[PDB]
């Protein structure tokens, strides 16, 4: 099953360290997040794992060579980052979006510099009618915390991020 | 709302003319199809979504000539659920784009059939449906022959070597 739900509330596998309401309406602070594979709580986010939309074969080969698995023993820290991009983004053609995502913003090339420390999972949810477009998930050991914070500053300055209209960070610790 | 459901059964806006079970398991013949914007013998559903392959110049060409849905003359339609293979879905984005257009010329061929044929593309693989896409075409009867020719051109393409299941539900507006 390709559907995942993230329930902000009082139960779950993950303790909420902090929530940063980066842009637009935030998410209510809660004690924990419960993650269910499938479709007292304060909010629910859901999304699906999907096929590749932008990465080219050589980029997949580079990612496959180095990206770590989810659920490593040392990956006790995580961050759930729901993101919404603008109508102007979604109206663009496929070449126009690819050009912004990689040619201008270097999303893949830049992210690669933070592997293997950072593991990730990408879910999509615009097509479900959700309030966000994407749920991004990152997990890593404390030793990569500083590197992940650097990555966030670099991505938020990119051309791609000029099309982001809502964004929240839910910082988590594995219970 | 971006979700559409197609219910094969006794009620609906469309009378079934015939069903051709082109490849793989078919769909049960029924009297009518009921189309509902939102989430009898069978139900198919899918969502309208962003562009996945077409480039700007292709969209400009399509926008220059493609007709709208619900033309008064467009009393015939064809619902074509399609599933593609796992090997297709594993390919990277450039690999699929190259097959879809550089090799199979999906948009360039399809454009030869506008403005006669109007269309709508729905996606459903991500919903866990048994098909990956619901495709919808509609047109006046004078384009029936051209549309049957288009179908045979597409099925000869490299892109169609990855199609694993395909049904045609032919319909007439009530
Ligand atoms: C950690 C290293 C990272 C790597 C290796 C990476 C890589 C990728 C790749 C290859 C894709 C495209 C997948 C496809 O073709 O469909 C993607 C999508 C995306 N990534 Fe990252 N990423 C990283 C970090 C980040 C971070 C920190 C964020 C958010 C703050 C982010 C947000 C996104 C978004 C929103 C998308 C969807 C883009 C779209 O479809 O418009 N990524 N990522
Ligand atoms: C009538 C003229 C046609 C035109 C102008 C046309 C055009 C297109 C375009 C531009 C796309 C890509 C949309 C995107 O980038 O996301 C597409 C997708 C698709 N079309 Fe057509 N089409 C036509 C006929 C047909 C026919 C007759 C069929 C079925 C027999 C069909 C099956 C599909 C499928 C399954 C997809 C999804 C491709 C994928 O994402 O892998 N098309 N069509």
């Amino acid at each position: 099953n390709n559907r995942y739900s993230f329930i902000g509330g009082r139960t779950g596998q993950w303790q909420v360290v902090k929530i940063r309401n980066v842009l637009g309406p935030g998410l209510q602070l809660v004690e924990k997040v419960n993650i269910l594979n499938g479709a007292d709580s304060a909010w629910r986010l859901q999304g699906f794992a999907s096929n590749i939309r932008y990465a080219i074969r050589t980029e997949l080969e580079a990612l496959q060579a180095v990206q770590p698995m989810l659920n490593r023993a040392e990956a006790i820290l995580a961050v759930l980052i729901p993101i919404k991009k603008s109508a102007q983004w979604w109206e663009m053609a496929q070449d126009e979006r690819r050009d912004i995502f990689e040619r201008e913003s270097h999303h893949t090339a830049v992210g690669l510099e933070y592997l293997p420390g950072v593991a990730r999972r990408l879910l999509h949810c615009r097509d479900l009618g959700e309030e966000f477009d994407f749920l991004t998930w990152f997990e890593f050991a404390p030793e990569h915390s500083s590197a992940f914070n650097e990555l966030l500053l670099r991505m938020r300055a990119s051309k791609e991020w000029e099309y982001v209209e809502r964004e929240v960070e839910v910082w988590l610790k594995r219970l």
